[PDB]
């Protein structure tokens, strides 16, 4: 009933007792495991009781005056309005907990250092844009990156949602050709097609920053050109491969997910963009070397004069490491915050032991915590993990179309 | 039926075979335990009945006279003895199916090409030794490795099991040290001690081949030295790092797993060693670079004059790539079969396509199929998989001591 979990590098055994609390059931059964799949009126009071109970136990305040009192006020708000409002401190507490509960996030050692911008008093896309622009400039901070989330108004029935239509606040364009293939990032062909559709003049480039499609309740979206001085980018160069600069590769400083739904206490915020800083394999391995992404691996190998005629030269492996070195070197030279996959996973091990002591476990998704290069060279590879869903949470949600 | 996506190509399939998963696994809708390493005549009848059905399907005779006659035969044999005997052809098919069904094997494109030695008439630990030497001789084949399995007598009532105490036929001793360290392979410290206390005179190298501890029913295990000329090994050298040879590193040619149980139609064979050939990462990454194994990573990196002072130099990634290059070059120089992780995962994608057409799916453990370096550079990273248990099957079993 309490999973026994082992670390094979050291031999140590822990029990995940926190797992016994898991709520929104996952996709696995005793008959088949689906852990490797990416995407697997008044029950509101149940989720509310539990979250407010969480909040007060966290501040050493269970069964106290402010606790029972706040419980009645949510009872009364829902009774009269069919919903409720979070106290500002609860909204701050819920955002940090959801980050803390994200099983696929390797950077949760940072979960208590998060800046929350309360945008629950927002109306119209033009207003979101200034909220978003303030987030970006605050989080970017001339390259000394700072974790932030901007929380736009919660969801109510009979009224449409606030939504950011881009998956991230900074994405590069993907344009097709006289032959189907894509100039730019193929991960964003859809939203590039939607932006151009809504009256944006495309570029001719591999690294064109897309505009933003912001949508206010029960209204169509609006394009917004991001201020170019607010979008910090890093040209990629290699410390010793002089020709790497000539490949013309770049990436942006701020990873800011703008398509996930934040759920606290039974309330749902479909517009809540959050940002941290990059782990270097995200850029150098997934974004630039994935076959369906920029797919540069062979081009770098030719420049390195590697033998691409046989897979057993490990030319792929060699080129991939140099691309990752170039990312780290370039961000450091730009003085933009970035973390390598060894340093991050080592910190995640530290986080796991923190969370064992504090909460008796930590939901973690082994396939997402283990980096996409050098997996067994990092300590998380040899750590057995337990994956489950706790609330507050970040959840995926359908594209708003 | 679980919908399964490949993210490199965008294609989608449904794993209908999963609906037939017999014995149950460790996951629930509450929590996923996929990353854990170790997750009555009437019941024997119904397993037996299912396997026979499988066998007669495969030979295009489902529903025949011989089919029903064999069912009847199996029932009368269970009624009168509490067990039954496999026919030889049924045993060959059961052993191939067990390999086919093994979710953590990336080499299963080869599943139909397997040599089955029927040792079920084996009488003692001395005969068992002779059968094993013959297996090693045939499978090694002077470096042109051939996949094989030798099946010793089945678990049956009134008698104990045949057991091979060694986890593989070829293993290097691990000697706990003066200062509490280990000389040789730390994975084999337990079995090394057992050999010594059963009369083996230890060596004190890092690559001392262990004797075999072979157990006949209701007999203490018996010690057997492998004839040196039967154990093919490969000294490790690097194609361009000439000091690499001075590490004195070696590995053996034949990976022959000997401590697993083969189950076929409810019959259990606690001794049925099987062998194929190596994928280079097993040796170059896990066996040599795991911190709890040979753990050579930092010594190579220093020798390469990498900057081992900061993780952002990626010295670990670079040293590990050259260790894998050395393993591949060395085996190819010695003319000993080996497959690199790029070719292996590519042939596994073809296996998944073959199996999707043949059975409607394929049991696959993503965390074990994706190689421990350069994960997302291989195509199995971008393929979603369903993990489940089919019979016939190789199972883990407790060590007999
Ligand atoms: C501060 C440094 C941070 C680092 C280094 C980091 C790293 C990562 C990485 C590598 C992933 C895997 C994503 C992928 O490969 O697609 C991830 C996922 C995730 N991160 Fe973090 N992150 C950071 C900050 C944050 C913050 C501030 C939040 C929320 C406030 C957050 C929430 C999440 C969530 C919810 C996921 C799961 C997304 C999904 O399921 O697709 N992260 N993170
Ligand atoms: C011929 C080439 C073969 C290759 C390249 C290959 C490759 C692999 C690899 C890389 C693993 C993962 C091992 C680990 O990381 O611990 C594995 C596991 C496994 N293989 Fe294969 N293999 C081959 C032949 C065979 C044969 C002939 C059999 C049985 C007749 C077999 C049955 C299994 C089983 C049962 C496992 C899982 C072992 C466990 O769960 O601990 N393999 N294989
Ligand atoms: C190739 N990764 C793309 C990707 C997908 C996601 F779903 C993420 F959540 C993040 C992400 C988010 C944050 C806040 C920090 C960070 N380092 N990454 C990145
Ligand atoms: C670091 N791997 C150790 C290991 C553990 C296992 F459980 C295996 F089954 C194999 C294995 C077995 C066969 C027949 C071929 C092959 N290439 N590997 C290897
Ligand atoms: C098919 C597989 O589940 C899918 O590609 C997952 C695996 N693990 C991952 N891990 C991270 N961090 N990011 C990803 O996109 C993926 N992709
Ligand atoms: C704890 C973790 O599950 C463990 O180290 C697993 C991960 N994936 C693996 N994959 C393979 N092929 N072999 C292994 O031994 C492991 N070990
Ligand atoms: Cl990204
Ligand atoms: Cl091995
Ligand atoms: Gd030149
Ligand atoms: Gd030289
Ligand atoms: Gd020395
Ligand atoms: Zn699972």
């Amino acid at each position: 009933k309490f999973p026994r979990v082992k670390n094979w590098e050291v031999g140590s055994i822990t029990y995940d007792t926190l797992s016994a609390q898991a709520q929104q059931d996952g996709p696995c059964t005793p008959r088949r495991c689906l852990g490797s799949l990416v995407f697997p009126p008044e029950q509101l009071l149940s989720q509310a009781r539990d979250f407010i109970n969480q909040y007060y136990s966290s501040i050493k305040r269970s069964g106290s005056q402010a606790h029972e009192q706040r419980l009645q006020e949510v009872e009364a708000e829902v009774a009269a309005t069919g919903t409720y409002q979070l106290r500002e401190s609860e909204l701050v507490f819920g955002a940090k907990q959801a980050w803390r509960n994200a099983p696929r996030c390797v950077g949760r050692i940072q979960w208590g250092k998060l800046q929350v911008f309360d945008a629950r008093d927002c109306r119209s896309a033009q207003e979101m844009f200034t909220y978003i622009c303030n987030h970006i400039k605050y989080a970017t901070n001339r390259g000394n990156l700072r974790s932030a989330i901007t929380v736009f108004p919660q969801r109510c029935p009979g009224r449409g949602d606030f939504r950011i239509w881009n998956s991230q606040l900074v994405r590069y364009a993907g344009y097709r050709q006289q032959d189907g293939s894509v100039r730019g990032d193929p991960a964003n062909v859809e939203i590039t097609e939607l932006c151009i559709q809504h009256g944006w003049t495309p570029g001719n480039g591999r690294f064109d920053v897309l505009p933003l499609l912001l949508q206010a309740p029960d209204e169509p979206p609006e394009l917004f050109l991001l201020p170019p001085e607010l979008v910090l980018e890093v040209p990629l160069e290699h410390p010793t491969l002089e020709w790497f600069a000539a490949l013309g590769l770049r990436w942006y400083a701020l990873p800011a997910v703008s398509n996930m739904l934040l759920e606290i206490g039974g309330l749902e915020f479909p517009a809540a963009p959050f940002s941290g800083w990059y782990m270097s394999t995200e850029i150098g391995t997934r974004n630039l070397c994935d076959p369906h992404r920029y797919n540069i691996l062979e081009d770098v190998a030719v420049c390195m004069d590697l033998d691409t005629r046989t897979t057993s030269s490990l030319w792929k492996d060699k080129a991939a490491v140099e691309i990752n070195v170039a990312v780290l070197h370039s961000y450091q030279l730009a003085k933009v915050t970035i973390v390598d996959h060894h340093a991050a996973t080592a910190s995640f091990m530290k986080h796991l032991e923190n969370e064992q002591k504090a909460r008796g476990g930590c939901p973690a998704d082994w396939a997402w915590i283990v980096p996409p290069i050098s997996g067994s060279l990092t300590p998380v590879f040899h750590q057995e993990m337990v994956n489950y869903f706790l609330s507050p949470a970040f959840r995926y949600q359908p594209d708003p179309w």
